[PDB]
């Protein structure tokens, strides 16, 4: 991802758009409870923590790109991937209009909270002034596609959210890339289909685990997986990827028959961008928040890591390789043993910087003991190893914790750290439980105990 050029708006027809400056994230009645390291992110420039530019250092994620063409291993990894695809006999037609919408089976509907992107956001229109989710009216939608049409610009926002000290001082906050409400429903109409048959099919097949649930799909990972496990982690994915990935994930949907609408995927790579007063042109990059993001993120991984295999190590037999992807985030597999390091090597000449799983200084062997996959490691129940849980560090949920964006979902932000918290133990989650009833605040809230969990959780199989 590179940019092209950055300027004043004005200069190329586009209004000033206004995005909040103040985060909404402020302490909560367990900030002093829980120990935790973790700020707001920098949202302005004027951010009294920066220790560096802001501008700067939110677009020098766009580190460039490393590949013009699409070449030989590439088309080696698109064909095997394309053909496990055709196993799933991916419905191709275009999905009306009303279920791209409100969703329908495998697909859900459109977020009613989230942005509706230009120039809704310029003329102060909301999604809730466009979509009746309870009459499921298409004609205020379908006014507004014939008259502002597709291929709008999209709407750069800082994300709120919590970041490490030195990402706050060094301006390292991360951007979110609002698509139009129109493009993103020329998206899901164009590809809702295949949207949903990923969604149902979470697994080796689609490498995808996109709208997988934790606490069961766990139980079926390992199955899945060759004998010897493999991972690692993408510096900046989203933004690094180079033209040519998406040129191969065009290939990918021409041969599953959905050559019919790849200029969609142009949209993605050659995209442009409004940023307060100011407009750019990228080149390559995947917007990181439109519709679709994750799931063709997740697609291209598969490219990518079939690519590496095949360059590092010709012969590989791509028919064993078993990954599941969740956009830059794998989990991956292969009967035999391979270097990460190597593989790592290899990503760099097309464009991907790989470093060891989870942080680590080394490269080191993966194992079901040390793996994670979404932050969450693997464990088997203690009473029926059958049953997989799917463990998230205390530490985490600690820091969220000791934040509020919103008094009114005290409840359900902290029911839901439960829910990921209780797979440590009952002894860790009594603790939890037990600092949470400290104050007011948490003795207020009806919470789930540790049995009720288990017993929800094994009833859920
Ligand atoms: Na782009």
């Amino acid at each position: 991802g590179e940019i092209q050029w950055m300027r004043p708006s004005k200069e190329v027809g586009y209004p000033i758009i206004n995005a909040p400056s103040k985060t909404k994230l402020e302490p909560s009645a367990f900030h002093y409870v829980f120990e935790g390291v973790k700020e707001p992110a920098v949202l302005t420039k004027n951010d009294p923590r920066l220790k560096t530019d802001f501008e700067e250092a939110i677009f020098s994620k766009y580190v460039g790109n490393k590949i013009t063409e699409v070449d030989e291993y590439m088309k080696e990894a698109v064909d095997h991937y394309a053909g496990q695809l055709m196993s799933l006999d991916i419905n191709t037609e275009q999905m009306c209009l009303e279920d791209a919408m409100y969703g329908t089976d495998g697909l859900e509907a459109l977020d009613l909270s989230t942005s509706a992107g230009y120039p809704y956001v310029a003329m102060g229109k909301k999604k809730r002034d466009i979509l009746n989710k309870q009459t499921r009216d298409t004609k205020e939608m379908q006014k507004l596609l014939d008259t502002y049409g597709i291929n709008l610009p999209l709407v750069t926002y800082v994300k709120d959210e919590l970041r490490s000290k030195t990402k706050v001082e060094q301006g390292k906050s991360r951007l979110i890339e609002a698509s139009s409400l129109n493009d993103s429903v020329a998206m899901r109409m164009a590809f809702g289909n295949l949207y949903a048959a990923f969604h149902k099919n979470p697994g080796v097949i689609t490498g995808s685990a996109v709208g997988c649930d934790p606490d069961l799909f766990w139980s079926k990972i390992p199955v899945l997986m060759e004998e010897k496990l493999f991972a690692f982690d993408y510096t900046g994915y989203d933004a690094s990827l180079s033209p040519a990935w998406f040129e191969a994930l065009k290939m990918v949907l021409e041969k599953i028959g959905f050559g019919d609408r790849v200029d969609y995927i142009d949209y993605l790579n050659h995209s442009h961008h409004l940023y307060k007063n100011k407009t750019y042109c990228v080149k390559g990059g995947m917007p990181s928040g439109i519709s679709g993001t994750s799931i063709f993120n997740s697609m291209i991984n598969n490219l990518i890591i079939r690519t590496l295999l095949l360059k590092t190590y010709k012969g590989i037999d791509l028919d064993h390789l078993k990954m599941i992807a969740y956009g830059d985030d794998v989990i991956a597999s292969y009967p035999h043993e391979v270097d990460a390091s190597l593989l790592a090597q290899s990503g760099k000449d097309y464009g991907l910087t790989m470093t060891p799983a989870d942080k680590s200084a080394t490269f080191e062997t993966v194992t079901w003991e040390n793996v994670t996959f979404l932050k969450r490691f693997f464990r088997a129940d203690e009473k029926y190893p059958f049953l997989i849980h799917p463990v998230m560090p205390m530490k985490e949920i600690h820091e969220s914790i000791r934040w509020t964006k919103d008094p009114r979902n005290t409840q359900d932000h902290v029911r839901s750290l439960c829910l990921l918290a209780w797979h440590n133990g009952e002894e860790e989650y009594n603790k939890f439980l037990a600092k949470i009833r400290s104050v007011p605040i948490g003795r207020a809230l009806d919470l789930p105990e540790y049995s009720t969990l288990y017993d929800r959780w094994l009833d859920s199989f």
